[PDB]
């Protein structure tokens, strides 16, 4: 069965961490063989599963061009399955889809405030995999709608359970990082504690390990709207909890979320995302 070396090159990029102390790759450009891993895949016959929320004028704005960029650049040669949760199903933009790719269109009802926002999207992804997801897909992403596919966004990035490097913060000190630092929030964080600081607008796995994130997730939420408390970053505050005590078997580079407004430095070889506008 395919083991690490058979794909993953650390030797490629020196001058970035490419390897956790709990030994995840961190998938940076040059660092991956995607011919090797697209040959063992195929033969698996495998589906990958994207999971993409946009409610009101999100969809005008922003959900035509995730879908035309996942299209052209998202898993290339194997089948994927996009599930599009919205809140106007009138509203949403019908983009041609390419060779093994389909989709799956739900109405959704959206939430006024923030926390109930991403404490409904925790929930109903889960609800989802347990209705249909877990038996269509292989692996499933869930992703923010106001991004852009760049490049290619491969075989590369899939695992038990893959979390985003956040663009702003690889380079720092934990110490730094903007965890929710109140005991009273179940995403709480000490100073000095902590691996990385994740990225909530991508995240994936198998459909088994994202029930867990988002079940846990949807839980702490719901524990902090209880008593009273709002984290810091919402739902990427309890992502960031869940990661620390759950850690990821593959992180992806900020090659793979890139912010362009922070530029362009020497690290950020090849953008496979980017943040929209
Ligand atoms: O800190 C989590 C939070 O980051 C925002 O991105 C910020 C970044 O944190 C900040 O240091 C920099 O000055 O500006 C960035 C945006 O302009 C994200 O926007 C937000 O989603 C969270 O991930």
């Amino acid at each position: 069965k395919l083991k690490l070396s058979d794909w993953f090159n650390p030797f490629k990029r020196p001058e970035v961490v490419t390897m956790t102390k709990w030994k995840a790759p961190v998938v940076w450009e040059g660092t991956y063989n995607r011919a090797v891993l697209d040959n063992y895949y195929a033969k698996q016959k495998i589906t990958v599963g994207l999971t993409v929320f946009a409610v009101g004028r999100y969809i005008e704005h922003y959900l035509e061009e995730f879908l035309t960029s996942a299209n052209k650049h998202f898993m290339v040669g194997h089948p994927v399955i996009f599930y599009i949760m919205v809140d106007d199903v009138s509203r949403m933009p019908l983009i041609e889809l390419g060779p093994l790719r389909s989709f799956k269109v739900f109405k959704i009802k959206p939430e006024k405030r923030w926390q109930d926002i991403s404490m409904m999207r925790m929930k109903t992804i889960g609800e989802h995999i347990v209705a249909h997801i877990q038996h269509e897909v292989d692996f499933l992403f869930c992703m923010d709608v106001d991004q852009v596919f760049q490049d290619k966004f491969g075989v590369e990035t899939l695992g038990e359970s893959v979390a985003q490097l956040q663009a702003w913060w690889y380079k720092a000190d934990p110490n730094d990082f903007t965890y929710e630092r109140r005991k009273e929030s179940a995403a709480y964080i000490p100073f000095g504690e902590g691996d990385f600081y994740y990225h909530a607008a991508i995240f994936g796995g198998t459909p088994t390990q994202v029930l867990n994130i988002t079940q846990e997730c949807f839980k702490g939420i719901l524990k902090d709207k209880k008593n009273d408390i709002e984290a810091q970053w919402h739902d990427e505050s309890h992502l960031n909890k869940y990661f620390l005590l759950n850690k990821p078997t593959k992180i992806l580079s900020p090659e793979y979320c890139w912010d362009y407004h922070i530029g362009l430095p020497a690290d950020i070889k090849l953008v496979k995302m980017s943040w929209q506008t």
